[PDB]
RNA sequence: AUUA
RNA sequence: UUA
């Protein structure tokens, strides 16, 4: 169905609306720009390769190029591969770009360059040079960038990529860049705010540098500035997980009280890790539009209790005051100044790392009438005592986050303590349910109904990762009449009573995963038929519980649709000869998705499929060490659409898959030991739409196994990483792969000959087999 | 160095003292008995193969055989592999054994046999027929076994291997076996004690059967019986993890009170899981030698508070009363009868699964004067309250076991609840002194007062509790002699570097799986807490997810072993951050360092220089190491063991001599090594163990493997490679065939991948004569 | 899990 | 392989 097979090792794509032809050669182990790129190419990406040089021949025929992404073909020593270090800088020969008359965006990050490349076309609006070795900016080297609007020069001199001197910027270096909207000089060992900057600036990024003082007039003209980030000049270095040098004498970044006067358009101000001890109200006299303010990682512990500056910020949406605690101090309580009540627009307030023993309801009173408040984040505060009923005055909130505290009777895992949370890479929850009380990672070991008094409004409660080691009998959550999602994972649930959780009469999702403790000790009673009582439960997760025994023999539900039962011991419950648990899931009448991967099921006893509930659609048996599989038994599963058998030990496929399942749509067989396909494998498998045979040991595929009326249905067909043998016997397969319309990922990189000798390591897509036709 | 290569796929071994020639073909995927077994062979083992038949030709020349182990060549369907089910029972032709005039032991278990193989020699003393399909014993079929002493007939009819009828035994079938010492009829669907039995019996095993009643005289003559197991007749089925059918009418196994009268020599009596509700003293009137008595898995809850029968047991060493609780009852406390005080000889007492809320010192008083008591096991009792100071009255004990309870302010994991704990297969801190095992409880806070009066303790097990606390050294004051502290699986918060410093006798500390507080950014961790513990030998901090540390050095002048696996040294040693490159340098006496599973895809320069000076055994396994500067091994001047298994290395050093000139054991299994450097092992004279298995090597030439270096080797592992058996391979193939050096799996996984002709062929059998024409 |  |  293809007259000319695609041989270029890049994903080519057409967006005819925007007349873009996209050529993506990301990470193709290329040592030169591959030949045969479409001359109509607009966007060409060549990141993560080892192309040693660029020359006029590089883009010679590609005169329609709007964007060139040529990053990380020589990433600096400490940043890149240690197995494949780049030997020498990328070389850009003269005139390599001057011919690309339409080029608007040029990325040359991560190539160890020493200087701003010259000869760039005046069409250019974005130039990116992060992670190079350019640490001295001269106004002459910038003349060529007249029409530039976006300029990234950061990460060219910092601990992971040192230049061993200060960053140097000539006076007015940037001033004649009259269209410059975004200037990024982060992570560069800069020592003063470069001046004068063009008043066209909208975004200025100066963070993680060596700037100790702001001059009064450093931002005098930037009356279009919207984002200003000065974070990490004079850093707070306590528990920093990267090398950190503070300003002498514990000095803060010194900011004159009038330094922001010109910034009437400022929407974002970031002063993270600037070791500040005061926030002068004078700063915000002529900024009335500020929406986002980060003051995390300073020394504002006392200022939080005063905080007059908040009276000047009526339009503020986000305020972050996290990690301002005084060292070695465990405060008794949280002193929140009354000034917080003047933050009429506040949607998000974050005060992690204040560190205090006891939170009591009045202390949050400055917040009571903040009508727009959606998120209150008091995590990582070592709170020991908290009456949860105080949040009855915060029903309007979407998330109350008390994660990581010591209470007893989304942001990244590493966020406040990383070096550059916004660093670019070489390539490129229950909040939905309503009000959420996150109590995860606390010290709750016993819960009683009263603990939730006055919180009937809660829709999701996260008790994950506490110490609850208790038999729940339905009396513990009584007030939570509207709860839809309970995350109870990483506790020590003791399912003695089949009335556990039955008081949560609106519960749709229940996670009791990683509660393996009591299931790990022999002879203890576990009631798995507790599902009968939850009449609107859709989804149950009981993964990684080590379940090997069960007092009850069947689980019952008239509502349950998804059961995650992964990481347990169904091999033990279904031990050959023991018939008592073969219908464990049969009475989950509405169940459509069953995950019983990672259950040590090296074989499936007869009765397992007959015992499945009648509407099972999607079944995972992955990661089981399955050594054998009687495919005929799929006939029992009359609504089976997806079968995941990945990461097992299967060595054969069924003789005729049609004769096994008349419903099967998605068959996943990846990472098995299959060495050949049956003669008529896919014959009349008219329902088949997705087939993954990748990561096996297949040598040959004949036409009988792959009828073309079945292959034209297939949305995807995975074959990479097999042991394909490219003799003349393989002529049909090699022809078909090269000429097929079917989607086959990784033809450029992992559909390969193992032999014979002559062809080893060669791609099947490039194979020439004419010698078989003489 | 060998003139005739061994080609037999069996390990041949000679113990000339007992003039035994042992030939072990266990699990060699054999479909016939290999030819060429040494004629002098004594023990021949052929278990786990697929030999379909035995015939007179089988052992024709092997007339010196004392033992034949021929088990599991046709395992019953539900017991064996389901990927390779045996298609048809093993077939034993007439005369197969009559010629083996010296044959004393014959194992034919797990072969799906239907009948007792006949024609056995009169020399035979042990016959084993477990896991076959023999469920009818006839006295006629037993004549040939005149001189037999050990006879195993169990597992021929049970849930995993059903026969669908009752087991049948003709009367006096065993009586003329005048030398018969041990008879095992376990797991057999037996319905009465077979009679009469030969009085020569010492061990009789009838457990897991369908015996509903013992007759008065069933054991009348067995006055040499030493062990009797009747367990699992009328079983207690509550929470049984196997199919379990109780005796009707909630009846127990009925034993008339005089049934044991003849059993004067009985040392062990096992009545586990017989649904008993009473233990009549009359049973034990004429046994005073009893040492071991199992009464677990009955219904003796009340009888434990009465227990008159114990007065008849002054010689008893072990007593097990575990899992007698009455269903649905959570007693307030443990009523132990005073009769326990009469167990003058008792060393081990076990009462798991009594199930009661509060244990207090008075309940244990009957135990106060049992001077020989060594073990008290009160686990799985759901105890909520226990003043631990009550054990001040038990300093003499070796183990006080409160594992798996609900306390708050070794036996196999499955033991009391398995079907047959003694079934045959087809093939700790106690040492340190008094041990208080509190593992798997609900302790969430520790204060010094909790250990008042327990200074005698040597090992304290707190593993698997809920301790989520900063220890400042004030929590363990009374434990002045503690040598072993297991604190794993808790939530230790190392805020204070004075943690544990009060335990000034601590030699080993496990704080593994205390990852909780290490998982959350910005929290202070003091890893230099080791400085205060002046006698600490072994520190385990495995699986803690440590990625950050306020302190930059760990300090100890005593510590010799540090387990640091499952952490994030990749983050602490992030390229460009030099501050933790000497984390371990001042562990001056450290000899063993485990930093496997640390995501170290590379080792930054400085890591090796930062190692302490006496490092002997260093594991970098399971790290995804893609690259390794072998030269930097020069810094490690005392390195004896280097474990680099399960990584992504593609090369070995150009000269291992020039890298480490002490290295004895180099482990490189499961990597991506495709070829050896030309002069690899040249002059590496101290090397004694080399594992290159599970790599992708195609060729090995003599340059890389000089023979003055390979004869050094205690072992040399090469299996699961990609060996190419062309004429280029002539030296390697010759050396493998003729070497004395031990190379495991030569029979089964040292294989040519090619070329074509030789694909899948064993290197040991390879004929390369065409290369010499 | 090739007698658990 | 800019975190
Ligand atoms: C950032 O700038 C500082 C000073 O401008 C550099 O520090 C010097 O580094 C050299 C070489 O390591 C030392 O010999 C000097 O003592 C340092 N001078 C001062 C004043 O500290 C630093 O190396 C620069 N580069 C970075 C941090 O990557
Ligand atoms: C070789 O076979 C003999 C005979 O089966 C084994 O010797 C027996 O070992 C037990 C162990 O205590 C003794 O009770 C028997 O009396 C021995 N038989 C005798 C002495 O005739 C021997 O263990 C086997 N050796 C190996 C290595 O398999
Ligand atoms: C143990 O023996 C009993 C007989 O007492 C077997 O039970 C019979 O099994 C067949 C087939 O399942 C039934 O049709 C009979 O009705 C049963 N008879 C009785 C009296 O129950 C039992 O199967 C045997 N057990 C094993 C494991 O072989
Ligand atoms: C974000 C705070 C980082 C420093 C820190 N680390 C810890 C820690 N591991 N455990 C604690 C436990 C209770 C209170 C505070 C801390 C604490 N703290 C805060 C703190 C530490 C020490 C002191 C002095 N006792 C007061 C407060
Ligand atoms: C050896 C024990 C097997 C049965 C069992 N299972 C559990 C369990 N999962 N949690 C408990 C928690 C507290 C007390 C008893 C049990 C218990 N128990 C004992 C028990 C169960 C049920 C009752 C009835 N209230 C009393 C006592
Ligand atoms: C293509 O490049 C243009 C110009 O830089 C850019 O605006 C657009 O987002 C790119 N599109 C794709 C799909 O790469
Ligand atoms: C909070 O602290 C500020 C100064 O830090 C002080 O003005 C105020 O009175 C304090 N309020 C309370 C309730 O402690
Ligand atoms: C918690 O506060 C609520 C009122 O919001 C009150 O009803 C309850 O008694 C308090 N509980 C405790 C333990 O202080
Ligand atoms: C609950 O919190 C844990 C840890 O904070 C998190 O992993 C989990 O995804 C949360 N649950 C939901 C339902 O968001
Ligand atoms: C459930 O347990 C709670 C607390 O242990 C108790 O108050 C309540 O009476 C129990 N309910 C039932 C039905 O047993
Ligand atoms: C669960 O099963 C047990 C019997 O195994 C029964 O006692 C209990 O009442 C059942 N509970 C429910 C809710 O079905
Ligand atoms: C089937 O379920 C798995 C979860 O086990 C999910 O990841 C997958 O996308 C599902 N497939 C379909 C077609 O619903
Ligand atoms: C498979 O083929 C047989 C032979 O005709 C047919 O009777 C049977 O119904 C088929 N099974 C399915 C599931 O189509
Ligand atoms: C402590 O108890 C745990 C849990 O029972 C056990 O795994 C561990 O081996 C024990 N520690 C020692 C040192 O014996
Ligand atoms: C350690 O802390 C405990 C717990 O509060 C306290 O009892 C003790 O005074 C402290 N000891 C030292 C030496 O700091
Ligand atoms: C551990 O090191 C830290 C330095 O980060 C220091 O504060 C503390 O006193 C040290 N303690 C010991 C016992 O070495």
């Amino acid at each position: 169905a293809r007259w000319f097979p695609k041989t270029l090792p890049c994903d080519v794509t057409l967006d005819v609306s925007k007349n873009h032809v996209i050529v993506d050669c990301t990470d193709k182990h290329l040592t030169e720009i591959p030949g045969g790129i479409p001359t109509n190419t607009t966007n060409l990406t060549l990141t993560i390769n080892h192309i040693p040089d660029i020359s006029p021949a590089s883009f010679h025929r590609l005169v329609h190029l709007v964007e060139i992404d040529f990053r990380c073909n020589c990433v600096p020593i400490r940043l890149g591969s240690k197995s494949n270090m780049c030997p020498r800088r990328l070389q850009i020969k003269p005139r390599s770009f001057s011919g690309l008359t339409y080029l608007k965006s040029l990325y040359l990050d991560g190539n160890q360059l020493l200087e701003i490349p010259q000869g760039l076309p005046p069409s250019l609006q974005l130039l990116s040079l992060e992670a190079n070795n350019i640490f001295s900016i001269r106004k002459e080297q910038l003349t060529e960038l007249a029409n530039i609007e976006i300029l990234y020069l950061g990460q060219n001199c910092y601990y992971r990529n040192p230049c061993y001197v200060s960053y140097s910027i000539e006076k007015d270096a940037f001033l004649n860049l009259t269209k410059l909207k975004v200037l990024s000089l982060k992570d560069n060992n800069v020592t003063t705010v470069p001046t004068v900057l063009p008043s066209t600036l909208t975004e200025l990024y100066l963070y993680n540098n060596m700037i100790a003082e702001i001059q009064e007039d450093d931002f005098n003209n930037l009356n279009q500035l919207q984002i200003l980030d000065l974070s990490g000049n004079c850093p707070r270095c306590y528990n920093a997980p990267f090398p950190c040098t503070p300003c002498k004498n514990n000095s803060p970044l010194q900011i004159p009280v009038n330094a922001f006067d010109a910034l009437t358009e400022l929407k974002v101000l970031r002063l993270h890790s600037n070791s500040l001890q005061h926030v002068p109200p004078r700063w915000f006299k002529n900024i009335n539009n500020l929406q986002e303010l980060d003051l995390s990682q300073n020394f504002l512990a006392k200022e939080i209790g005063d905080a007059k500056f908040l009276h000047f910020l009526p339009n503020l949406i986000q305020l972050d005051l996290s990690f301002n605690f005084e060292l070695q101090v465990y405060r008794a309580s949280m002193n929140l100044s009354q000034a917080f009540s003047s933050l009429k627009s506040l949607k998000i307030l974050r005060i992690r790392g204040y560190v205090f023993k006891e939170l009591k309801s009045f202390q949050l009173s400055p917040l009571h009438n903040l009508q727009n408040l959606e998120v209150l984040d008091l995590g990582t505060n070592f709170i020991k005592i908290a009456n949860l009923s105080m949040f009855k005055q915060f029903k309007r909130l979407k998330v109350i986050d008390l994660s990581v505290n010591k209470i007893s009777p989304v942001l990244e895992q590493l966020y406040y303590f990383r070096y550059d949370k916004y660093a670019r890479s070489c390539r490129f929850s229950c909040y939905k349910y309503g009000q959420t009380l996150d109590l995860s990672k606390n010290s709750i070991f016993f819960i009683k109904s009263s603990d939730f008094q006055h919180l009937s409004f809660l829709k999701c409660l996260n008790l994950s990762g506490n110490l609850i080691s208790q038999t729940l009998n339905g009396s513990e959550f009584q007030p939570l009449a509207e709860l839809r999602y309970l995350d109870f994972s990483n506790n020590r649930l003791d399912l003695l009573h089949s009335t556990a959780f039955e008081e949560l009469r609106k519960l749709e999702v229940l996670d009791i995963s990683s509660n393996s403790h009591y299931f790990q000790s022999e002879g203890i009673t576990h009631m798995l038929n507790f599902t009968k009582n939850l009449k609107v439960l859709q989804k149950l997760m009981m993964n990684d519980n080590d379940i090997s025994s069960s007092t009850s023999r069947t689980m019952e539900s008239e509502s349950l649709r998804t059961l995650e039962f992964r990481g347990n011991h169904l091999d033990v419950l279904w031990r050959d000869g023991d018939n008592r648990y073969l219908q464990l899931f049969k009475n989950l009448l509405k169940l459509e998705e069953l995950d019983i991967s990672k259950n040590s099921l090296s074989f499936l006893p007869s009765g397992v499929f007959d015992g499945m509930p009648p509407n099972l659609k999607n079944l995972s048996l992955a990661k089981n060490g399955l050594k054998s599989f009687i495919w005929e038994k799929l006939r029992y599963l009359k609504n089976l659409e997806t079968l995941d058998l990945s990461h097992n030990q299967l060595t054969t496929v069924p003789e005729r898959l049609s004769n096994c399942s008349r419903s099967l749509k998605n068959l996943i067989l990846k990472n098995n030991q299959i060495r050949s396909l049956t003669k008529y494998f896919l014959q009349d498998a008219f329902q088949l739409r997705y087939l993954d045979l990748s990561s096996n040991k297949i040598q040959m595929i004949q036409k009988t196994s792959f009828p073309e009326n079945v292959l034209n249905n297939l949305k995807m067909l995975l074959l990479h990483h097999n042991r394909f043998l490219c003799t003349c016997d393989a002529v049909w397969f090699v022809w078909w792969v090269q000429h097929t319309e079917v989607t086959i990922p990784y033809l450029a990189t992992d559909v390969t000959c193992v032999g014979p000798g002559a062809h080893k390591g060669q791609s099947v897509i490039s194979l020439d087999l004419y010698t078989c036709e003489l």
